[PDB]
């Protein structure tokens, strides 16, 4: 039989790559007419897909860049048990595997990286794994650091003991109402029938957690020049993760924008931020390229 999606769809009815362990990864590209400028990887969150990035691509895509992006294993149209991973490096892997196939299609383009949420640690993992090689990383709330409230020292202590015993336990789904202070964004969340909503297993929290350990590491090792945007009132990816970024990040070309009273979603907030989002992508992105 034909390799499919889990929504059914034939692999061979959509643009694909198959990872290291033989896994179909769904494909998303946004080619610009001309010759492109540069080229930028789109590095999806948590839980949700490439697809909630078509506006952001179409944006970029404008300014002349070959933008593309892959639903992570056990994501949105790829294959894999939902939402867990063998190990947090899977995905950077993964990434490293499909920026080396569009690299070898366009010698000599500038790369950048844009991530969001755990798609904005995945993009600094990428990008500390191969020092000297991005030309930038665009990062929307990335995950930093544990969050204050679900991942105490006592949480975390329990989330280990518990991945001992049962790392297949589900826990409860987020309050999406703490993803943007915009209901229409929330109500497209709740209906996007790619995004998985279904609570987070033992085992994958831990993964979650080795990539704060792993992220911690590696900012010492950063030098990619590099744009943060961060809502003051996240409760998911703690302001205070932005703040340390930037002070033991080693980039001589770092920018911190911070919205005040903003939730998570920033490129999906209320409009004012949302606008002042994509217009500072813009900009920023713009002038780095040529």
């Amino acid at each position: 039989s034909p390799r499919r999606t889990p929504q059914s769809i034939p692999y061979q009815d959509l643009p694909h790559l198959v990872n290291a362990d033989g896994q179909y990864l769904f494909c998303r590209y946004w080619k610009p007419t001309g010759t492109p400028k540069a080229l930028i990887f789109v590095s999806h969150g948590a839980g949700e897909h490439s697809g909630r990035y078509e506006e952001l691509a179409r944006m970029l895509m404008g300014l002349d860049l070959l933008v593309f992006a892959h639903d992570h294993v056990g994501h949105g149209q790829s294959e894999g048990e939902r939402m867990v991973v063998s190990d947090f490096h899977v995905f950077v892997r993964d990434v490293l595997q499909h920026v080396d196939s569009m690299q070898k299609d366009y010698p000599g383009l500038p790369v950048f990286l844009l991530g969001h949420s755990m798609g904005g640690a995945i993009a600094i993992l990428t990008a500390a794994e191969r020092p000297g090689h991005f030309a930038g990383m665009v990062l929307i709330s990335p995950l930093v650091l544990a969050n204050p409230e679900s991942a105490t020292t006592f949480k975390v202590l329990a989330a280990k003991v518990l991945n001992l015993v049962l790392p297949n336990l589900s826990l409860g789904p987020i309050d999406s109402s703490v993803l943007s202070r915009n209901k229409t964004e929330v109500d497209i969340y709740n209906s996007d029938p790619l995004i998985c909503r279904a609570g987070l297993k033992v085992c994958f929290g831990i993964q979650l957690l080795n990539a704060v350990s792993r992220v911690e590491r590696a900012l010492p090792k950063l030098t990619v020049p590099f744009l943060l945007l961060q809502g003051s009132a996240d409760r998911l990816c703690d302001s205070k993760g932005a703040y340390l970024l930037m002070e033991l990040a080693k980039s001589q070309d770092k920018t911190l924008k911070i919205y005040e009273g903003a939730y998570h979603v920033l490129h999906k907030e209320l409009p004012e931020v949302t606008n002042s989002v994509f217009h500072e992508i813009n900009m920023w992105v713009s002038q780095r390229t040529a």
